[PDB]
C-alpha cells in the first residue's frame, strides 16, 4: 500500500523557496508518529530541504543523477523506488510537489494536515478529485501557545 502525507496551507500551498515557512510542532509530531518504522520516499529537492536523514525510517531519494550520500538509498524511477521498499505493509511518500503528482494515482491513503494559514508559495499539492476519496478520520485543533495556526488532521482512503 502506498500512502501520501503532506501539510497544506490555504490553496494547497506546500512550500516556498524550497522551505516550509510555518512552524507547527504538533504537525511535525503527527508526521513522525505516522512515518516512524516505515520507508519514506522523497524527491531530491525535499531531501535538500530536510537536510539530513530521518531517523528510524528507510530514506529513499528519487533523482535522475547519481547519489551523493550513502546514508540514504538513491533511485532513478518510481518503479525502482517502490521496489527498494521491499515487502512492507505501508510505503510513505513525503513529497515534494512533483513526487506527490507521480504517486497520487497509485496511492490508497492520504494523511493530510490542513493549516489555516495564508503563505505565498511556489509549490502546491496536486489537485485531487474529491469524489475518489472517503474521509475516515478528522481532528480539529485550535491554535495555542506552541502552534500559531489552527489545523485539521485528516485521513482519506480511496473509495
Ligand atoms: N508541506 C509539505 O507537506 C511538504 C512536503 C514535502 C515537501 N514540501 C516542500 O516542497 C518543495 C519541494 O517540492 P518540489 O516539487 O520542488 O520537488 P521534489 O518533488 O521534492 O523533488 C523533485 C526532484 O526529484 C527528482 N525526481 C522526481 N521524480 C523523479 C523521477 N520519476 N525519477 C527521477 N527523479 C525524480 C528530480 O531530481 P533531479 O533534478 O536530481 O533528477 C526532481 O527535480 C519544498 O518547498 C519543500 O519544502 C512540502
Ligand atoms: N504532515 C506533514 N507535515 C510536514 O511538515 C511535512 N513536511 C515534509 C517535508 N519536510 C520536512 C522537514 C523536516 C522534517 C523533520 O525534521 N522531521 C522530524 C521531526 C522532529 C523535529 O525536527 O521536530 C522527524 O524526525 O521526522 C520532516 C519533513 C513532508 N511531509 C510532511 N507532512
Ligand atoms: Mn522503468
Ligand atoms: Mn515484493
Ligand atoms: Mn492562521
Amino acid at each position: 500500500m502506498i500512502s501520501l502525507i503532506a501539510a497544506l496551507a490555504v490553496d494547497r500551498v506546500i512550500g516556498m523557496e524550497n522551505a516550509m515557512p510555518w512552524n507547527l510542532p504538533a504537525d511535525l509530531a503527527w508526521f513522525k508518529r505516522n512515518t516512524l518504522n516505515k520507508p519514506v520516499i522523497m524527491g531530491r529537492h525535499t531531501w535538500e530541504s530536510i537536510g539530513r536523514p530521518l531517523p528510524g525510517r528507510k530514506n529513499i531519494i528519487l533523482s535522475s543523477q547519481p547519489g551523493t550520500d550513502d546514508r540514504v538509498t538513491w533511485v532513478k524511477s518510481v518503479d525502482e523506488a517502490i521496489a527498494a521498499c521491499g515487502d512492507v505493509p505501508e510505503i510513505m511518500v513525503i513529497g515534494g510537489g512533483r513526487v506527490y503528482e507521480q504517486f497520487l494515482p497509485k496511492a490508497q491513503k492520504l494523511y493530510l494536515t490542513h493549516i489555516d494559514a495564508e503563505v505565498e508559495g511556489d509549490t502546491h499539492f496536486p489537485d485531487y478529485e474529491p469524489d475518489d476519496w472517503e474521509s475516515v478520520f478528522s481532528e480539529f485543533h485550535d491554535a495555542d501557545a506552541q502552534n500559531s495556526h489552527s489545523y485539521c488532521f485528516e485521513i482519506l482512503e480511496r473509495r
